[PDB]
Order: C-alpha cells, then sequence, then structure tokens
C-alpha cells in the first residue's frame, strides 16, 4: 500500500488564537534573525524576481529594516553593479535601516548551483549574504556548491533552498549553510505541484524544517504563498525566523517592472523565475500581472502592522516569546468563509484587505 | 507536528441541530432569556455597538420588541448620554418591552479602556448596562479596567468582551464582570483573522467560553457572524444566552445612516468599527466598509429571526430556552452537506423574508 | 461540551464500489414495497406537493409501476375528486403499471395532522395509502393522529413523516405506521437548515432510520434531495424501500400548472409548500421557484430507472433486497467529487439524464 | 449501518514530498512495462476513444515510446485496416528521428485494438493483421462476461497479450490475474467525460483506486494501467509513484492534429469533438458520458513532450534514476481544499498561457 506519511496543513488551515496579553501592538518588538550570524529589523524579505528585486527595492526594504536579494536572471556585470547601487546609497526618515560595519545598506544576492565567478563577483562587490536558490535545494550539486562556497568563504553568510523536509534540513545544516529557505510549491506564480505533482503545505513545510533546523542553530526563512499580513504571523508563530515575499511587492513603485494600463487600471506584470519568459522548454511558473499598489513602504507598513496586532493578541513581547506562546486552531472550509469578509459588498478600498 | 495544535474547530456551518421529540408549537415555546446575571430580555436578541447599526431609534424599537441596544462609542460623551436618555424618556401595541423598575425602556451603551469619565456620565444617565467592548477582552488594559468600574459602581452591570477561550472567559469572570461577549473575528465586516492570523470559529469558541462561564454562573453573549435565524438557534442551542447581531440589522430603517440607491436598488451604509473610515473621526485596519440592502422595518427583520428561533425550539422539543439546551444535540456535515441543506439545483423567483 | 452525536454524510460523500456481477442491468428486478401491505413495480414515488402531483402526475406514475400521492393544498371534496380520475382511469402499453385488486391504478393522498374527516373522504374514494406528512413528524401530534387513524381504519396502509432519527423511527413503529418519510431538509426548495438550523443529512438520516424500522419490519421511504439517478441508487443500497421525488418531477408535462417562457427557454414553476406562495405573519421553510421544462414524466423515469438498473449491475444485484445485501461504499472528498463529475470539458450536447 | 469501506482519495488530494536527489531530470529513465511482456520506453496510452485514438494518433505515439488503442466504434473490417496502417508505417531516417520508437521484432510500430465482450470473430482478425496486444474494455470488468471472453480468447491465443478492464477493487485485479490477463486497466468513474457516478452512483476514487489494484495485480506480477482522470502532468506523476506502469489518456490528446475528426470554429476559437463512448452520439438508452469539445492544442508531439518533461521533473524531485526507484522512494502527504488552492496558481492574473497549465 502506498506510504501517506502525515496530513499537511496551509496557512487557511489554522488560525492562531487569543492569549492573555499585557502588551501592546506598538510595544512590541519585530527584530528576528535572517541566518546564524545575521539579524534584521523587521521580518520581511523582497523575493529574488526578475519582477519584484533589483537595487531599487533592495534599498527601501534595507531602509525599513528587512532586505532584499538581487535575482540572478542576469550577467555577472549586472548583479554586481545592482548590489553596488545598494551599498552606495545610505539611509532620520529611516530609524531602522538594516547596516553593515561601515554604515552601508545591507542586499543579498542570488546565484545557482556551480557558480562559483559570480560569489567571487558577488563577494568583493561587498555583498552580505548569497542566496543559493534552486528548484530542489535537497540535491548533490545544491550540497556540493553550499560545501565548496563556505571552504573558500568561511566568514560570507549562506542561505540555502528551497527545501520542504526535515530531512532536507539536516542535510544542508550538516553542510554548513546559514539559513535555509522553506517552500516547494506555496508562491503565487508557481505550478510546480501542478506540473509535477511535488510540493508539501507551507504551514507543516514549516513547522517539519525548523523542528530540525533549531537542532543546529539554524534560522529557517518562510518562502512563498503570502498573501496577507496573518499568513506572515502564521508563519513566524510556527518558528520561521523570517519571511520571503514576492507577490505583495512587485505591484510597487519600487520593484523594476515597467507600470502600464489595462482596461483603466495600472498593473505591473508578476512571472515566477521558472517560467517561459523569464527563461528567455518544461516550466513551473506563469507570467502574470498584478495590481499596482503605491509605494513599498506603505505595503510594508500594513503587513508589520498585522504582524504587531497579532503579537498583541497572543501576548507576546517579542518573536521568540510568540513562538513559545503561540497556539492554534485548525479551522474548516466553513471556518475559512466566516474568517473572510461574508454578506456584506465592500465599497471602499481596505489598505490591509482585498480579495 | 512541533507545533500546538489544540483542536479542530467548527463555525456555524458545520452542524445541524438534530430534531427531538416534541410536545410543544412554536407559538408556545418560551423564548425569554439573560442578558446579565440581574438584567434579563423577554427575547434574545442585541444590536451591535456599531456607527451604522445602533443609535437611540434601533434601540428603542430592539427594547419595545423585548430585547436591548448598545449605542456605540464613536461620539462624545456629550451625544452619547443624549442617545441613552432618548431611549429612556421614549417609555398593548409592544406588550413584550423590556423594562426597568421605573418602566423605561432597558438600554446599553459601550465604553473603552479606561474611559473612567465616559462611565461617570453614562451611568448618571441612568444607563441600564455598560458595555465594555475591545478587540481583544483577555488584557491587562480590559481586567484592569473591569476590576475598576465595579469598585466604584458595584450595582452596575457590567458586560466586557470580545474573548474566545475558556482562559479568557475565567479572567473576566474572576474580574467580576456580569456577562462575557464571545466572539474573535466572526463578524460579516471583520478582517481580524486575515490580517492578524487571530480568531476562533464561534460555534467551537461559544461551546468552550458558555463551559467556563458556567462555573461563575455568568451569561455569554454571542456576537457576530450570525447570517440567518438558524444561527441564532445553533448559537442558543450551545450556551449561548442571547445572540448580538450587526450586519442583518443595519438595512433596517431604524438604523443610523440614510438610504441610497446603486443599480436600481436600495442600501445601507455597513461598515467595521475597526475600519479607516469608521476610526477617522498610520492606522492599520480590521474591519471593511460596505453596504448592505434596505430590508424594512427592523420589526419585520426580528419577527423572522425569532420566528425561525421558535421553529426550531419545536423541532427540539423544548419548552424554553434553557431547556433548549439540555435537549440539543448537533451533527457535524460535510462541506456538500451544506450545498444541500441551503436551497439547490432550483432558480429562486419571489424573494423569501427570512431568505436571501 | 456540547453534544456532537455523529459526523452526518449526505449523497455527494459517498460512492457505491464495483462487485462481481453474473447480471446484466436489462435483467434485474425493481419491484420493492411501499408500505408492509403495499407493492411497487419501480421504486420511485411523485412528491406530494402543487406543483408536482395532481391526478395527470398520478396516473403516470402508476402506469409506470410507481405512485403519486395527491397534495394535501386544496379542499377535501377536490382531493376527494383528484383520487377518484386516479382511480377510474384504468395492457401493452402499460404492463408493468400498479394495480390494486380490482384492476385500478394505485393512488395516495397527502393528509395533515388532526385531518380526520379527511381521511374519512378518502377512504370513502378509494384511496389506496394515506400519507400523513409533517415538518416534524417526530412530535405528539403526529404520533395521536397515527393512532387514531391505525384505530378507526386498521386495514388502511398509513405513512408517516417526515423524520431524521431512530428514535423517531420507533416512535412511528410502534405507533402502528406502515412506513415512514425520512427527510429533514435535504429537499432542493426547503429552507429548513437555514431558518431553523435543524436537520440531518440524507445518507446518514436514511441509514440511522432504515436499522430501526427494520426491527419492525417497516419499509423507509427517502424523501427529497435527490438530484440525479445516482442518488436513487444509493438512497436504496443504504436501506430505502422506495424514493420520493419532488424537482426531477416538476419541470413535466404532466406536472400540474402550465408552462411559461423566461429569457427564450421554457420552464415550470416548482415551490416548496412551506413557502409564501403555497400557504396563502407568517415564518417560511422553503422558497418559490422554478425548474427547466423536462417534457414527459415517462421520458424522465425511463431515465431515472435506468441508472438504478445500471448501478445494480455494477454491484451485481438481482433484485433491491440483493442490492441491499451486497453494496459497499467509499466516502470521497469534495476534490473527488469535481472528479466524479463532469470535468475540464464543454458539454456541446446536453444528455437526458445529465 | 451501511457498509462504508473506506475513505478514498483522488489526485488533487495528495502530493509527493521531495527527497535528496542526485539525478537530474533529463537523466532519469522512464521506460516501463505494459503488459507481462510487451515494454514501453514511456508510460503514456493513448485512449481507445472514436475522437482520441485512430491509425494517425496510434503510429505517432508508438514512434515517441509509448502506444495507442483502436477504438472499437467501427466495423471489424474497419479496424483491421487502420490497425495495419500502422504496421506498415515502417518495415525494417525515421529511425533516427524517432531513436525511441516502440517496435516488435519485425521493427514495426506496435499497436492495440479494443474489443467488446464476446467478439472472438473481431480477435481472430486482429491478432492475424499483427497486432501486439488486444485490450478489452467494459464499464465493468468484474463481470463473469469479461472474464469468460479473457478464458476464451488466452485459451485460443495462448501467446497473445491481453489487457482487461475496467475494474477498481483488488477483488477485480484478483480475478482477472486469475482469469490470466497480463495486464489490469483501473478506472471506474475518473474520466473527463465520464457520468457513470452521477448516473449510477458507482465508482472509487482514482488514487485509491490505483492503489488498491496495484498491491493486488503485484502478486501475480500483472501491471496497472491507470485509466482516465489525468488533467495535468502531475498527475500522470501521481499515478505512476502510486505504482501504476503506464497511463492511459484521453481527454489531453483529443484536440490534437493526430486526433481522428476534423476541427471547427465556435466564436473565434478552434476545438474538436471529443465525447465518451457511452455518450448518445457514441453509441451508433441510458448514457455514462457526454458529447463535448476540447481546445485545439496542435501536435500530439508537443503535448507528449510536456507530460513527459513533468514527469521527468518529478522523478528529479525524488531523487529517482527509473520508475522502479520512483516507486520504492515516493512518499506522499494528504492535502486539504486550501493547500490544493494554494497548489496551483492564485491572485495572480495569468496573462501569458503556459504551455502546461490552462487554468
Ligand atoms: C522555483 C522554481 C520551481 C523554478 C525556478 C527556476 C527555474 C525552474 C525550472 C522551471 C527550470 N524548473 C526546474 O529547474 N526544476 C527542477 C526540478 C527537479 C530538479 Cl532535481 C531540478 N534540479 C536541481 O538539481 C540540481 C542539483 O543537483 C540543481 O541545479 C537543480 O537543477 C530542477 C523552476
Ligand atoms: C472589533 C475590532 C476588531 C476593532 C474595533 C475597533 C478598532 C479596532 C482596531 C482596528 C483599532 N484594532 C485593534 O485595536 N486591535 C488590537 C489588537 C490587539 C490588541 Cl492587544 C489591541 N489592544 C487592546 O489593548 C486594550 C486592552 O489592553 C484594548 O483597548 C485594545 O486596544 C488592539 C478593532
Ligand atoms: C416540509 C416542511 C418543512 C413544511 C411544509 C409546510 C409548512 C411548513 C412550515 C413552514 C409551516 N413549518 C413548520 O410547520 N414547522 C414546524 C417546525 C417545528 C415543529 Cl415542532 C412544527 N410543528 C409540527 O407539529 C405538528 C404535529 O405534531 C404539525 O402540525 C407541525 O405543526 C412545525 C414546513
Ligand atoms: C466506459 C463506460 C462507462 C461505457 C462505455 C460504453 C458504453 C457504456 C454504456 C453507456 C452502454 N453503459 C454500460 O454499458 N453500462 C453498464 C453498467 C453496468 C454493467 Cl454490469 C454493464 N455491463 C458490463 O458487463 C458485461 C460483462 O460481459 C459487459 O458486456 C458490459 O455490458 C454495463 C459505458
Ligand atoms: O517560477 C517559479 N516556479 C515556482 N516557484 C517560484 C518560481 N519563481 C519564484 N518562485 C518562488 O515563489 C516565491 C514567491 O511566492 P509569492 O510571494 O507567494 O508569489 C519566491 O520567493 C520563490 O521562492
Ligand atoms: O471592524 C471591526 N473589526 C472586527 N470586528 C468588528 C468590527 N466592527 C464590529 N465588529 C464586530 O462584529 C460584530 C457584528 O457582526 P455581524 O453580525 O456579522 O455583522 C459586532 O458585534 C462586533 O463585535
Ligand atoms: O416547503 C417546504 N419546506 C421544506 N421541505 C419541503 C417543502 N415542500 C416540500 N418539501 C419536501 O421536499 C421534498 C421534495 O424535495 P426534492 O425531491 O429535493 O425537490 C418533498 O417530498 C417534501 O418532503
Ligand atoms: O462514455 C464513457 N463513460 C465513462 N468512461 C469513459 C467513456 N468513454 C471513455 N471512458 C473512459 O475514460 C477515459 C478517458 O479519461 P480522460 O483521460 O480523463 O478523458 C478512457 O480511457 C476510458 O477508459
Ligand atoms: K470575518
Ligand atoms: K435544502
Ligand atoms: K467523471
Ligand atoms: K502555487
Amino acid at each position: 500500500a502506498m506510504k501517506i506519511v502525515k496530513r499537511a496543513l496551509t496557512f487557511e488551515d489554522v488560525l492562531l488564537r487569543p492569549g492573555y496579553s499585557e502588551v501592546l501592538p506598538k510595544e512590541v518588538k519585530i527584530h528576528t534573525k535572517l541566518t546564524k550570524n545575521i539579524t534584521l529589523n523587521m521580518p520581511l524579505i523582497s523575493a529574488a524576481m526578475d519582477t519584484v528585486t533589483e537595487h531599487r527595492a533592495a534599498i527601501m526594504m534595507a531602509r525599513l529594516g528587512g532586505l532584499g536579494v538581487i535575482h540572478k536572471n542576469m550577467d555577472i556585470a549586472s548583479q554586481v553593479r545592482e548590489v553596488k547601487r545598494v551599498k552606495k546609497s545610505e539611509s532620520k526618515e529611516y530609524p531602522d535601516a538594516n547596516k553593515d560595519n561601515f554604515g552601508r545598506l545591507r542586499v543579498g544576492a542570488a546565484i545557482g548551483v556551480g557558480q562559483m565567478d559570480r560569489v567571487d563577483a558577488l563577494v568583493e562587490a561587498g555583498v552580505d549574504v548569497v542566496v543559493l536558490d534552486s528548484a530542489h535545494g535537497h540535491s548533490k550539486g545544491i550540497i556540493d556548491t553550499v560545501k565548496a562556497i563556505k571552504a573558500k568563504y568561511p566568514n560570507l553568510d549562506l542561505i540555502a533552498g528551497n527545501i520542504a523536509t526535515a530531512a532536507a534540513a539536516k542535510a544542508l545544516c550538516e553542510a554548513g549553510v546559514d539559513a535555509v529557505k522553506v517552500g516547494i510549491g506555496p508562491g503565487s506564480i508557481c505550478t510546480t505541484r501542478i506540473v509535477s505533482g511535488v510540493g508539501v503545505p507551507q504551514i507543516s513545510a514549516i513547522d517539519e524544517c525548523v523542528e530540525e533546523a533549531n537542532k543546529f542553530g539554524v534560522p529557517v526563512i518562510a518562502d512563498g504563498g503570502i498573501k496577507y499580513s496573518g499568513d506572515i504571523a502564521k508563519a513566524l508563530a510556527v518558528g520561521a525566523s523570517s519571511v520571503m515575499i514576492g507577490s505583495l511587492l512587485a505591484g510597487t513603485d519600487e520593484s523594476p517592472g515597467e507600470l502600464f494600463t489595462y482596461q483603466g487600471r495600472q498593473y505591473k506584470s508578476y512571472r515566477g523565475m521558472g517560467s517561459l519568459g523569464a527563461m528567455q522548454l518544461v516550466p513551473e511558473g506563469i507570467e502574470g500581472r498584478v495590481p499596482y499598489v503605491g509605494s513599498i513602504r506603505s505595503v510594508v507598513h500594513q503587513l508589520l502592522g498585522g504582524l504587531r496586532s497579532s503579537m498583541g493578541y497572543v501576548g507576546a513581547k517579542d518573536i521568540e516569546d510568540f513562538q513559545k506562546r503561540a497556539e492554534f486552531v485548525e479551522i474548516t472550509t466553513a471556518g475559512l468563509k466566516e474568517s473572510h469578509v461574508h454578506d456584506v459588498t465592500i465599497t471602499h478600498e481596505a489598505p490591509n484587505y482585498k480579495v
């Protein structure tokens, strides 16, 4: 008989229970670790996609206290030129900016397997973290590349992904990564589970990996499938240390894509890295568009705002406390229906709730 | 799993009441109940304390029909006092009117954390019950406000919420509330569960809190998420002593606001007190601004709601509410079993007062 | 600390498992029992509603081997008039006709609680079976009416409902019914579960009652919520001796009423008996609606029985009794129901039984 | 209580867990067994449907490593002439163009043909024509008629490979294997155009079906053909991972150049007819299928290419070097409705249409 290992939950299967609280939303700390050695002032990372992060968006992210990861769908020269543009910028309008020993904004940069020349370049341009991202991080090529980079650059922080199992986490942490990115399938533009049948719902994914990663003191980045600030709060409460976000940031002033107008409204194009457009045979992503939403800064303000309200409901003074206090319930579909807005036509724009 | 999953929580659509042997007719069942340890209603419905649901005009009908309205707090003390008095000075056409020892209509009024000056005035205006409402009742701010008010006015009935766990019900009771409001996120216009990830489906919430509050002899008000008369019946069957309703009352004559037209039909604004527009009188809302259909008079709406409650009780075979809770037994259903429970496979021609 | 008795399934939650078959669908027997003393040659009863059954439809149902029930939304004499027309209607064309000992077609008639004078007039008129219906058959009003009727007319077969629990099934059988009707809230036009919060999904409710009423040898009629022919078969495989149908027959020629056109398509009016229009400070438990016009009753019934026979063929059963002994089910997920319907394919030509 | 045997899962109910992988999608081998004795170089069979497979369609599938099955909705001389067109296509240029072609010992493309119950005179004419495998298909394979026909064919033609379906239970698999079949076709209800679960209430969800028959048919060393319900390449992968040895597909191949029938335009878009064999139009009366249309999707070669590409990717995710390793390594999770909505595309309007994702 076939081997079913578990019944796996995603964000919409669970809610956080309220607990006794002596703290206010504005008082809670959202400091967090990005890797074993790098912290963040806010727990959000903009995704390493050509429709999301480039030098401009990586600057806002650091200024607001998180990070952006320059994508790798460009030649070595260009990624160096984008990284240098983040290191040359600077931030009182930005009190929580995420800077380095020289007071320069932190930035990350993506690489593929066996791309040493690119790591060589990014390291000398001053990259703070290298994000080795694959469609399948639990692979011999990725482990080999991890050990080879930690040999050459022992002081360079390295993030590797994407994985979705305790086994994958143990293997990477043993190869010496400084954080693991978790997510096979969750992303809004991802078709992997449909074209290949592979994937693990993200809440169960994060839960499986944090349990293994913690044995190594290795932070877990929850990558993909965030649709609302609440999904962030669920991701952090299960034990992830930071969240990587793409779709919610691509419709902003700061993302690389150009603005255009279709049938009255303004959009930006958003596409998967594994889609046909971005690979120019058998794609695993789609090409789409998202509505224009304004500045990154305002989108980010609402997401963190919801994280803060969540921590106040749970009663947590900081992220680590959040994770000790968190208790969940599993809901049914009808419970999801009641969690959303029901039986009323929305008539004004809500800044943190659309459908 | 290394994450703490406490239970699997059900809401109104996951369950149905099993019919029982019945010796009673729906017209002969008694629907009186308790709002609080010392205030009784003749029927178990309360108006939400919302600036699109309850004001003096709506609060009067609710009292006249046997229930109670809670005047909302989105106004200055002077105005809210004035709203409270219009109801008290209102005073065979309404034979189930819910009155006080002097024979004035009963009325409620909402308050927030540490608004002690607001309470001083509302007591002097003769309010019967002060509703200490907050997004998160299970907090030091609310506990301390409870103990403070119960120290200053030991005979003023206090309601506090909203909660959704036994631990919370326990805290408020020992702080001395006379009734708890249960409901974190079921509201039609609520986005709490989405914007913050916090919530408990309402049926598991009620059930959990009633069990705890009963130990203290404290009634439970089921707040929000009620879509049809049947939910009012489910909610009471689980242990709630009364139900508070928003969107089903916002489209009426007696709610504040004015009617407006959109593509041939008439509507009324309806919005969360956590919405941008309501709060503006930078913000991270937990509500939305919407409209609902104009549905005529509150009286028509309360008639149908209580009508289906009386129908339910007849099916269960219960003479009064407290018997309805002892006899009631539930069936949990699947999603497809609800497709069958609504109307299905047939196009509706004429509208039904009780069903849209 | 609330009382959740079980998890209740409806038709869409189950499927029949195939079995070894030595039988072909043309050659399986679909006779059954309506009551303790009245048999049917096919297991279908047309519903007792003012938009479904009247004499024109009851005559057809009996000619094809089933039975119609004349609805109670009319004065006594007018109901007497309808039953008499069915009775006096009276071999190669309709070989499977369901007749009484006098060669006349069989007919039922619906009555309400406490309506003894109507019963007398119907017994006088030759009604084979009286169907005493209520929103809540498990009440003192209905039990006392059963006891009274059975006392005055012992040899008159009586049906009572609707009910949805074992305990209710026991009470009706002890009061002397000759059948029970199961169905609280599965009806296509029924809003009971929304208005009162009261119901039991049909497959679980049939299961619970059938077990109980077999102890007395009382057939169970499965009432309401039949959408397709496969639900006919699921209803009987679980234990029901017959099934009652409303929506699938309201859009026929014999259904009482006249057709009307809305947006270039033809329709029949179809309404619940607890709707505002069937009654006229009232609190309805049904809606007023319309169903597409689907032609003759004979064409609809032929497909319905044709899916029952085929189902028997899959399970491998010579008759309904064998069908119930062999039937095994699987429970499916909402996803498994999408796959069991047509998916991914626009349907160009509409099917007769889909 | 009514006898409820289990809770049965369909494809959308499960996902494969990735494992440690040392293989690349392009290096994994996808060869598989069709019957106890006939091999395939790819695991896809085109369905025995009068709008899916005929000689043109059968040829292209053999060229790519798979197999076609010529439908039986035609007279015997018609079916024999179409079986021959495949066998003639190559005798012994197009061997370097289709290097993975599925050939017999004579070098001709392999071909299947469908028969109904008690059609021995059809079988005779098909065997003389050079058919490689005869598939005895029925709405209900677990029946006396199918099993006696299986006995009669294997007695008259001992060395002729025979597939028999459709079944959905271990008991049925046990019966057919014991009657001496060489493969079983699993599938009651899952087909895109089928209405058997709706009209007759009968059927088993396809993942559980495959799982129940594989466990039994393996005891006899007999392969399972997972037949119907495939809407995406990932379904092929799941069906194989559960233990099926090959997959039969109708809907995804009916809108192709090779498919029988002709193109037509309806509101400025091009479609092909695609109907269930139990539909009213297909039976020249209580149907068990409907008559539909499918978007035109160009050549069978490009369709097959994406489908196999998805499978290879799935294999790379699991780390498996061949289909046997895929099955010994595979582990699943069960998912909820919200997990399936997460697994698809969500919140983004698909502007460009992907060659392997259409909703
Ligand atoms: C986020 C997604 C899905 C995405 C992003 C960009 C592109 C892609 C595309 C659409 C190209 N798909 C994959 O590339 N699919 C894939 C599937 C299974 C495996 Cl095993 C592998 N190979 C892994 O094994 C090697 C180590 O040995 C690694 O280099 C890596 O290639 C790849 C997908
Ligand atoms: C009905 C809802 C949801 C609503 C209505 C109007 C406005 C609101 C707003 C949108 C303002 N949201 C909250 O206020 N969210 C909130 C979340 C967590 C916490 Cl812990 C707190 N703080 C609590 O602390 C004090 C006691 O300690 C209480 O006053 C309360 O402030 C507030 C929401
Ligand atoms: C098919 C349905 C649902 C329907 C059809 C037409 C009309 C109705 C109406 C809308 C009238 N609803 C009921 O009548 N609801 C009801 C609910 C609970 C109880 Cl307890 C009772 N009382 C029963 O007790 C007496 C026998 O004991 C009966 O006369 C009856 O009155 C009635 C409903
Ligand atoms: C793929 C489907 C569903 C299909 C394809 C073409 C046509 C059909 C039709 C629409 C004609 N329906 C059936 O034929 N329904 C059926 C149902 C139950 C049983 Cl038991 C049987 N009998 C089977 O057992 C005998 C053993 O020898 C066989 O001859 C065979 O007749 C048939 C359906
Ligand atoms: O095309 C691809 N296929 C599958 N996943 C992708 C692809 N491109 C990016 N991703 C992942 O999807 C994430 C974005 O998910 P989203 O924020 O939910 O839209 C990124 O952080 C990547 O990890
Ligand atoms: O905007 C807000 N955010 C969340 N909940 C709210 C907000 N405003 C009102 N509520 C709650 O929603 C209830 C109304 O629910 P309704 O009956 O579904 O419309 C009120 O009784 C309040 O407890
Ligand atoms: O007005 C009503 N309210 C609730 N149930 C009804 C009403 N009228 C008829 N019914 C039931 O619904 C059944 C028909 O349902 P259908 O076969 O699904 O259309 C009838 O046989 C009655 O048992
Ligand atoms: O008319 C029919 N009724 C039920 N199943 C059918 C019918 N015609 C073909 N099938 C089956 O459905 C399969 C096609 O499924 P598809 O791949 O989802 O379109 C074929 O392989 C047959 O086994
Ligand atoms: K809500
Ligand atoms: K219904
Ligand atoms: K189907
Ligand atoms: K996805």
